[PDB]
């Protein structure tokens, strides 16, 4: 048997702010992806960012290599991402992947908040 | 001015571009086209016309002193003055992240048991 846990709502809402940022400023995948690794104050997301790039390097798209960490990333994330690489749109579904994960950290706080 | 969260949203925004290499003009080009806010659109595109034009970063953040405090500038001009705008901005941006974090934190647990 084996289990891994996600990462926290609010490390998962900075990372994809900044590919998304980086993203949309049309900077290589890999390059984007490179910063947003090397910018990281947390050990365990900068090594899954740099093997995420890894995979981008090796040809495969984004949300195959996201693929690797399914635990992070789920079905719709990674459903999300694929949409906008098949048509096109990778910068736009970041964008609403950023502000997902942003309205998701927000959300979560205002349930617990007092707790 | 504008709110906690939209200052710590272009503060991480334009740390995250300057700290990739990107020309810091390009950088706020970026901040301002993914901005959903007019006002703060308009804004960046005013400050980045001005740092094309040799304006440092610092002096056109002055036009917007409800936006960017004494503080913030002043970071701003250490930077650029010193060669590391690109380590100041990502201080301002976790200063402004964990502002925004733990005031809304207190804005969450105040409604929740105020109106409880
Ligand atoms: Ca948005
Ligand atoms: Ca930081
Ligand atoms: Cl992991
Ligand atoms: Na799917």
């Amino acid at each position: 048997f084996a289990f891994k846990r996600g990462i926290s709502t609010p490390d998962l809402a900075l990372i994809t702010r900044q590919l998304a940022t980086l993203v949309q400023s049309g900077m290589p995948l890999e390059e984007c992806l490179r910063a947003v690794a090397e910018q990281s104050e947390k050990p365990r997301i900068r090594t899954m960012l740099v093997a995420v790039r890894a995979k981008v390097t090796e040809g495969y798209t984004l949300s195959d290599s996201l693929g690797d960490y399914p635990h992070v990333f789920d079905e719709l994330f990674r459903s999300m991402v694929a949409a906008g690489e098949k048509s096109g749109h990778l910068d736009s579904v970041l964008e609403r992947l950023a502000d997902y994960a942003e309205n998701r950290q927000k959300m979560r706080s205002k349930l617990q908040q007092a707790s």
